[PDB]
């Protein structure tokens, strides 16, 4: 609708995250970037890890 600027709300970004485990490889990178993001949908069941690189893990 209207032009918005600089001015953004940071409540808590997360599907953002979600998309981008798609990139499996290099999912170290997915992890340091966000921060305890991938910790914890890891050890929920969001995503897994168990090979090398994360796996998508849609429940």
């Amino acid at each position: 609708m209207l032009k918005d600027y600089h001015l953004k709300e940071m409540p808590e970004m997360e599907d953002e995250f979600l998309e981008y485990c798609a990139k499996n490889p290099s999912y170290e990178e997915a992890y340091l970037k966000f921060g305890d993001k991938l910790l914890e949908y890891e050890l929920l069941g969001k995503i897994k890890r168990i090979n090398h690189i994360v796996v998508l893990a849609h429940h």
